[PDB]
């Protein structure tokens, strides 16, 4: 499957793509404002994610740091990124269909749209100013708006036992972005797409 990753933000981002235990395609790349990077994701990829990283430095070897979304200091991510990270999430070719969503469960750094480029389903978007409106206790000094699990490490926020409810913090994310997951047991906003669809992830879609 092809994923065209487009940075419409006025600032550079370092896109990242991983299924947690491996890179997808090269795993990461710099995207200056307006640039597009198209990756190939293997059919059947389960639990894949794409995100943006901000304020990165990388040496000639591809090693460094980012203020949001850092994946073990690598340009080419093999693992998931450090919160806060708005997440485009997908599982492909699962019994004939693809499944996509956006999630704020690991916080929010950059607004995004995640849409099919082929027929048969809708896209999803979280493009409100979550960083500007972020509750004071969730603001990440390094940049972004943390989720409450990251900040407070409680079973209620982290849904550790599989039982949890919505919270004042989850409701903030849900108010700003109704079409993204705000906590682990949120009413799902996952979209079913035809199997083997192709996609576009756009950072800062309203910019």
């Amino acid at each position: 499957a092809t994923f065209e990753i487009v940075n419409r933000c006025s600032y550079t981002v370092w896109a990242a793509a991983s299924k947690g235990d491996a890179a997808l395609d090269a795993g990461g790349r710099q995207l200056n404002s307006g640039e597009s990077w198209t990756i190939n994701v293997e059919p059947g990829t389960n639990g894949g994610k794409i995100w943006a990283r901000t304020d990165c430095y990388f040496d000639d070897s591809g090693s460094g740091i980012c203020k949001t979304g850092d994946c073990g200091g690598l340009l080419r991510c093999k693992r998931f990124g450090r919160p806060p990270t708005t997440l485009a999430e997908f599982s492909l070719n699962q019994y004939g269909k693809d499944y996509i969503d956006i999630s704020n469960i690991k916080g929010f750094n950059v607004p995004m749209n995640f849409s099919p480029t082929t027929r048969g389903c809708r896209g999803v978007r979280c493009a409100a100013d979550i960083v500007g409106q972020c509750p004071a206790k969730l603001k990440a000094p390094g940049g972004g708006c943390n989720d409450a699990c990251t900040v407070f490490q409680t079973s209620e926020y982290c849904c550790t036992t599989g039982k949890c409810g919505p919270t004042e913090y989850s409701r903030f994310f849900k108010r700003l972005c109704p079409d993204a997951f705000s906590y682990v047991l949120d009413k799902p906003t996952t979209v079913t797409c035809p199997g083997s669809s192709n996609y576009r992830v756009t950072f800062c879609p309203t910019a």
